[PDB]
């Protein structure tokens, strides 16, 4: 915070001359030269408005509900990844529907998902170590196609500063319990089932490994993260029976 | 502009002897300085390009086609929003091919549509106020379903500087008049529609409100703005009958 | 003038996602850096806000109307100074009075003169030289004392940058033609000369030299400058009768 | 604060040889670099030196004793200015006067009144609004001169940062409940008003405005802010009889 | 002082070919840049032209004349001030006289004194203290009012860097050998007295005290200083009889 | 240009005191610092003045007169150069006898030609390269030796920036129409011609290359550029008979 | 050398958008900024463009032709100078003919010698010493005046930073053995001696000393360097007979 | 030295205002900057006061007797050094026993010899020679042992900037005339030499060599310098007898 917001200084009149607080008037220079180098750049940042970038979807808009599904430790050795989860498509949908719905209802607004992403969330689990975390994953599959418990690195994705992945589920994949702006109907998780196209084809298969040269102790926590867009009425709550 | 481009300075011959105008001399070697620099920054250039940023799609590639929809005033309280279109999925295609076939024709190239954007822009109705405007959006819902006029704003999109928001509609549920790069056919409104797969479902639902603390009053320009790129053969037009 | 004000760049949502301008977003985060910085110097600007300064009569508060008076050559040698005016006391209130309401009538709005200046303004001759203007007075003295012609030079008041140097003539000892706030009166010369208790006391004499070591030509120009405040009504100016 | 005041670091013995803290030495070079900077600037300030400021009143000597009287809510035109208080001399002296000495006795000490400020403070009545005040005054009229409550701006006061401006009535003019240094007697209204010479002429009649190019609604609070040296004696107060 | 004022190198012609000396060359380079940096400000000066400062007095226009009157040693407790000068107005009126008239006759030039100016200046008593000085004055009472020889420090006025402080002792109050502009006449105490219309009234009581949290020993030095503008002629004087 | 000169801001007088605008104080203040450092580095200019550079001849004392004599287009292959012209050393004359008489001709005022310069002016004859240009010469022969059409390069001179080159034809060698300072008498080319002692030896001979690894195309302008001082009486020209 | 030149970073597409190296993007930023400093600045070029520098004759157009004469060690007292050679004008062109004709043929090419300079080379006989070589010459006199083999120091030339001195020996004195533009002829040295018209007058006579207060040992080289010019034609060498 | 110390400007008192002069207040609010920054930095400081340096013996406490006791010349050979003394054990005490009595009686306050150092001190025997002094020395041998008059440097003592090397003789191993605080008492060099325990055995033995590739010839001048604090009482001195 600042201590005048920027209403520094004060006037007075003494016979019809008007004084005005020595401060004030040297910003009033500075905010001048200021405004002239602002003019001068411009032409600079007309330059660099010729693109733009995107806003961090997780500060940006949009509610974030975090919807932990479990945790879970590894030891990977140096140069390889270890599977973190194994899910057939069917698992993966109770997981997603039942915690979801168990945990939002009563749903009482008319919202919309947004996103749906898979939070990948990694710590140490010894100190006095210095290491980076690696991350590979695949989305769909044979349904026999049982994956790989360890793989090898190559190419990885580079984990995040704050030790954090998300990985977008999009629509077309991936099927949300609630679809579009609606209200809830009535709903289960066999209606819900039955209604997704390609069940068993889908289900994230995701890697995790490092950047160091020896083994390593990892603790894991996987998250469905929801973004979700509110329409909430201006109006009030009454109890029955309203007025 | 420049003055003399970068041609600054002469030369002359006098006696065998060639002489260079002083300023020359020490453009160049303030260049050579500017070179070493160039030399030493390099590998850091070398780091930023691991990453990529995104170019202005209305600045960028692709001519702009605005097509004005309608313009409209609403009063916004604190922390609301108001809703600032209602159509049905059949009015808004009615008015997306209606108004942009009729301003367009004659269309005399083979072109196509490489995006749609929906336009919303804003501007305040009294002087001497400070405020900005905010967004939330939905894209399809039950046809049945009719929007709250007026909702809560919760973690809203915060406008653009200039006070313009413009909404990707893609391809994939909004339906184009031209879809891909073709000439133009015999078409009308009634064969468009009926082509169209679900025309009650998409539609734009829009709201707007602001950060200010009293009401507010909006004017809103409303617009379809299209991209299109152009293939307009090397070739002259001549009065029938060529040659 | 700037050619965007502060509204650089602009903002789109592609896919739920928000893009905004990268010049944009690098002039916020060049603010956030001046907005520290601001808050660093605001404990200094506190010690300067423990003084003011004056703000100048001339650029500031009250229209300016200048009575030109009369032009005047005089050569003066190096470190003297010659004497531009010599009228008596009723000399001068003649001029003023004559000279400023025959300005000005019709006076058709309450006003106010807050204060009068003798203005002495002061150009060179010649072309080619390099000097400044020094200045001496004195306001009153016996009637029957008459002032040299010539001084020698002695801790003079040096002419500002604009060769031109405004003396206030105080309402203590010289007379207004409108005292106070006032409609004006029938008023003439001899009703005002008769009311003012000491005429013959109070007469500007002024003294104008250099800072030359040669003979100088020097042009004046003298005139009373009036600082006036006005008391218009917020009313029409009906052609009679009015209504 | 400062965590060592200017004390950092020590000194100790060993084999006779002394030693001391390194970060101690090395501001002793510094200050010895910052010593040599002084010196080379003195020149600067001597020629800065010709020149003075003045002590802000209001944070400078003297006590201030702020004797509020009353608030007034005005709604003003773009351009226009609106009377805040229209008081004939008389009333302006019954309020100065009672409001004055009631609040104030009992006057233990002697003292005296070194200024008298007429004091007007102005905020917004709305949120989210940007302008700033404007002022315009008069001291003195004839007794059955009544103001216009309403007159266009020309060349008024700006008003300073903070909102406030206070305009100073003078001895001259405007009479003081304690004229010198004095003790407090016996007095009464009828008392002071009976001495001063021309109670009804001298009234101070001020405006406000904006620079605004809307109506703004403002709250308004006058006060006379008295600026006070008080001559206490260094002497005990003692329970009656004293020792 | 410089060596070369600003003409260095020279210049030379070989062959119709026009050498110059190269640093004159570079300063010409330099000083072009300068003045394109000079007019890049001057719209920053003009916003702070809009303000003005007042000339020392003392080292501005008008000569010094400083009329030492007594010393006087003081101990002063801390948060207390002890009165510098007690005298009656009579008293205080005959040194004003007396000393004046008789250092400066014989007064041989038409003068006017501008200004009367009350000096007091103030030194230590001990070496390796630190502490600065504090000053509160009053400038009239009732006769029969004998001031506090010492009172607590309340809101004082700190003395400025050099330990003097000058406090202006205006015609309005205090009475002058010479009012206007004059020749001297014969004249005396008695016949100054009695032209004095409040001669009891007037008189400078004057306390001192420091910012010291000791008692403090201070030896003070109390003048009057007056400022005096002379109209000395240009002309010989002469052996009589002249010519 | 600038706006105020070096004249900004004023000065008044209130009251024996004198104000100044502060913008001006604070330009005084920052031309002590830079008087200051002018006097720091004055030592370091007298290094520099230990040498001289030379002024551009074209830009410098004389006037110009470029008696254009051809134009040509070459088209050089890589490392090579073409010759720009190949007459004998009459023909040489006579152009540069016949193109400077015929065009300066009325020659009314008393002249000297300062020096002679061949001067070749090349231009790229397609957009969109980039390269340089070279030149060499020779400036006399055997008058039956004829001069190659192409030759190799070989440490050439670079052309300046402008793509100019001007090399003198000194009087040793080179024969001008007028030798010294003279009025023109009666004359013409075979006078001229006779009283060279050599007009066979001496004639330039030019090459132009490029530093580009294709051919290239060049548009040339040759010409004859004469650097002339006139010595015209301060007198007036009459229509005859004069007076 | 640097890595990418100035091609850094590159461009894609996803979905009708436009991606570009951030790195990149960064180097138009900086680079519009730096442009808009290059025309800041051309104005100051403009006025050093008014004054132009030789371009160094060794490393300028030309080859260089270092025909070294021999080799010589001096033993010079302080403040002195001693004698480097003292040749005959007879012998100093039997070493200068002989020299470079034997050196150079056989001379294929047509060329012209530019300029012919002696070489004056220095270099210290003894490591571990700090100080400068110093030169003075003439270059004709009587032939039967001999030029003293020590003087003391005056003036002298002070040797460049490389130790090097060279000074040109001109056409106007010294004869060249290839005077203009020309193939060679038969010659020998009586041919070119006969043709001399003053063999006995010019002679170079070169004294070399040092700035140490010490006797210092010196080894000197002397050479003398011819610049050419060669006019190679572009065409091939063919055993005989060609084609 | 400065001008005003830090007193720069005054201050004074007009109608109740107190004016202070601007170059004071710019510098208050310098310093006010300054302390900013040096509050910025305080924890740098502590850092940084972790560490300690070492008070240079010679400019610190006790003063320094020089006791001066031989000069000597040598020319060493590059990549050697040679002896610089070779007493015996008994010679050395004798020198330093002898030297420093006869120069210091009579001792007429309590002292103590603080530290004992051999002072070797070299200069160039020529000028214009660039080369540093190199050191090696030891402490002790058997008194049979009689040191190589020249060895070769390896990994020597580089003097110090000044030519000077101090080497500490420490109580431990060498004998001081007074041990501890004390005054004299009678003494001879027997009752001294008798008293020391090893007085064959410890004799500095110091060699000195250049970092040249030539001989260079070293002026030395070699130094017993005491380190002394003296008790001296604070009393007279009186003639006998006293009082």
């Amino acid at each position: 915070s600042l201590r005048y917001s920027r209403h520094d200084g004060t006037s007075c009149v003494i016979d019809n001359h008007h004084l005005k607080s020595l401060g004030a008037v040297l910003n009033d220079v500075r905010r001048k030269k200021d405004r002239i180098r602002e003019a001068e750049y411009e032409p600079i940042i007309d330059i660099a408005d010729q693109y733009m970038v995107t806003e961090d979807p997780f500060r940006g808009p949009g509610k974030n509900v975090r919807i932990t599904l479990f945790k879970e430790i590894r030891r990977v050795h140096p140069d390889t990844m270890k599977l973190v989860c194994n899910w057939s498509g069917k698992e993966f949908l109770r997981e997603t529907w039942t915690r979801f719905i168990s945990e939002e209802f009563p749903i009482t607004t008319d919202q919309e998902i947004m996103d749906l992403w898979f939070e990948l969330q990694l710590r140490p689990m010894h100190p006095n170590r210095c290491y980076k975390f690696t991350m590979q994953y695949a989305l769909g599959a044979h349904p026999d196609y049982v994956a790989h418990d360890v793989i090898r690195q190559q190419d990885p994705y580079y984990v995040g500063p704050n030790n954090i992945e998300r990985i977008n589920l999009s629509k077309k994949g991936f099927a949300f319990p609630l679809t579009c702006l609606q209200s809830v109907y009535n709903d289960n998780f066999e209606r819900f089932f039955d209604d997704v196209l390609w069940p068993y084809f889908y289900r994230p298969l995701v890697y995790v490994g490092t950047t160091s040269a020896e083994i390593e102790e990892i603790m894991i926590e996987v998250s469905l993260l929801f973004k979700i867009k509110e329409f909430a009425p201006d109006v009030p709550l009454f109890t029955g029976p309203a007025y």
